[PDB]
């Protein structure tokens, strides 16, 4: 009941996800698999619906079969009573969509050997941090988040579930130079979802009619995804995720961080950030 984190190979993880790593050594990847990789709260559920909808040929009826966590297995998941992501995985048919937030230090090597295709979504660190703070509150398996200010301090030293945002985004960027990785930016998806859905289609080697594409742009919108109980996580026990404290689908905005970040916090973050992202051509947008 709100246990602390357990560290493994330098990554802080939720108690259960760490345990789940045991059985996960048994996981065998297929060359037709597709891995969805992101640092938490960077748009995983967004791109999962996009991808599942593509995989279902656009049929919103086939997408309603089960919640997105039953449809896109969560590689390292485990909970009391709720079946592990590995358990779920036994029933999931090929081509499979898989989700993870594991850094490379922990990624099943099966996945890199099998040349598995990666769709990676990155989001600006300020928005991620805010999103993560609210998530910590509602997602009961997380430690106590404490105050925004303290939580932000942790976030800068990567002392939060899954560790440092900064390393996560650079390492998977680097990986994209020697591995098939489509590296997406949440803010581009905000800017122009259609442009971004087209690039995914191209990447996944599929082709769909203009009508179907536009149909997807809408059913993958924040507002549609908020109403859809197969994607908003409301079918889970309130003891596990308490939407009354904070909804999973909270705002879905680029730039909203500015209503949480104080000026002092903003100034300290920018200074810290310039150092951490020094020798990197990664370029983020904070707004619009
Ligand atoms: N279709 C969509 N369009 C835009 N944002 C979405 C979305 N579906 C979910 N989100 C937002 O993405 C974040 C969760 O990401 P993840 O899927 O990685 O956990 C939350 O951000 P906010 O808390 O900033 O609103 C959530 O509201």
């Amino acid at each position: 009941s709100r246990p602390p984190l357990e560290y493994v190979k330098g990554v802080p993880l939720i108690k259960y996800f760490a345990e789940a790593l045991g059985p996960l050594q048994s996981f065998q990847a297929r060359p037709d698999d597709l891995l969805i990789s992101t640092y938490p709260k960077s748009g995983t559920t967004w791109v999962s619906q996009i991808l599942d909808m593509i995989y279902q040929g656009g049929d919103l009826e086939k997408c309603h079969r089960a919640p997105i966590f039953m449809r896109v297995p969560f590689l390292e998941f485990k909970a009391p009573g709720i079946p592990s992501g590995m358990e779920t995985l036994k029933d999931t048919p090929a081509p499979r969509l898989l989700k993870t937030h594991l850094p490379l230090a922990l990624l099943p090597q099966t996945l890199l050997d099998q040349k598995v295709k990666v769709v990676y979504v990155a989001r600006n660190a300020k928005d991620v941090a805010v999103s993560y703070y609210h998530f910590y509150h509602m997602a009961k398996v997380h430690p106590e988040p404490g105050t925004w200010d303290s939580f932000l301090e942790k976030f800068m030293v990567g002392e939060v579930s899954y560790g440092s945002w900064y390393q996560h985004v650079q390492e998977w960027w680097e990986l994209s130079r020697t591995h098939p990785v489509l590296y997406l930016f949440y803010e581009d998806m905000k800017e122009n979802p259609k442009r971004e859905i087209q690039k995914i289609l191209e990447f996944v080697g599929r082709s769909l009619p203009e009508e179907t594409v536009d149909f997807m742009v809408q059913h993958t919108s924040f507002k549609e995804m908020k109403k859809n109980p197969m994607t908003n996580y409301t079918t889970v026990p309130q003891e596990f995720m308490d939407h009354s404290i904070s909804p999973f689908m909270r705002k879905g905005m680029a730039g909203d961080w500015k209503t949480t970040f104080t000026v002092a916090q903003n100034e300290r973050f920018d200074a810290d950030y310039a150092e951490k992202m020094a020798g990197c051509s990664l370029s983020f947008r904070s707004e619009l």
